[PDB]
């Protein structure tokens, strides 16, 4: 079977970056080729879909620190990106509603992935969806979580998506989510963040059993995308939750 594999990517602006995931798992048709895709955002910090954002980041240092944040349309918790994660989603015909597989098929194709590296890596244990690393979405290096994913699933698709921490600022990742249990793929292994991409693009491809060839998105996911963008991505009310 033939995957579409997109090297997508807005890491100036991540809000754009995010419009994009949405409007391909919306444009989404069953039947369609599975998608991946990798990308990097710059500096930012992003809250899922039901978060309050004061609440949970540091707002004062995100602008004194150039830190964007935007809101995006999974749920989980807060998560700061910068050019070292590498960021990947997948979007997939789904027959049922069972996102506890979907977690773990994707989890396994990650952990397929690290072995190519010489990285031992599992999905966390806990069923505990507040706590901050062993969640059954975070994968694990021992103690240290090392990558987070959110998922959503509607009827014909599904979406997952994670961010891999591999040379990412650990210390600013702390200061703006208001440090010993997270780490950095390099930490490990002495690998670039291409390396890494390379290694998911082979697990996934392998595990899931999908022949994955570079291709673009169409003009409709790109509409769509521009669409999210301007009329949602964009705004305070959608970021801040701001109302009017």
């Amino acid at each position: 079977m033939e995957g579409r594999l997109l090297l997508l990517e807005t890491p100036g602006n991540t809000r754009m970056s995010l419009a994009y995931d949405e409007a391909i798992y919306r444009s989404f048709q069953y039947g369609d080729k599975p998608i991946l895709r990798f990308y990097r955002h710059d500096r930012s910090v992003i809250i899922g879909y039901f978060q309050v954002a004061e609440e949970e980041v540091d707002l004062d240092y995100m602008k004194k620190n150039g830190i964007m944040l935007a809101r995006r349309y999974t749920g989980g918790g807060a998560v700061y990106h910068d050019l070292g994660d590498l960021n990947f989603s997948v979007v997939r015909s789904s027959d049922d509603m069972d996102i506890t597989s979907m977690f773990r098929t994707m989890n396994e194709a990650v952990v397929n992935s690290l072995r190519i590296l010489g990285l031992d890596a599992r999905p966390g244990e806990l069923n505990d969806v507040s706590i901050p690393v062993n969640k059954k979405t975070d994968i694990m290096a021992g103690e240290k979580k090392i990558m987070g994913a959110a998922g959503a699933m509607r009827k014909g698709a599904k979406l997952w998506h994670a961010a891999m921490l591999v040379h990412t600022d650990l210390d600013m990742l702390s200061a703006v989510l208001k440090r010993e249990r997270v780490a950095n793929v390099t930490d490990f292994v002495d690998v670039s963040i291409d390396e890494v991409r390379n290694a998911l693009i082979r697990g996934f491809s392998e595990t899931l059993h999908i022949d994955f060839r570079e291709d673009t998105i169409t003009e409709k996911e790109e509409s769509l995308a521009r669409e999210l963008f301007d009329k949602k991505y964009s705004t305070e009310e959608w970021n801040m939750g701001l109302l009017r």
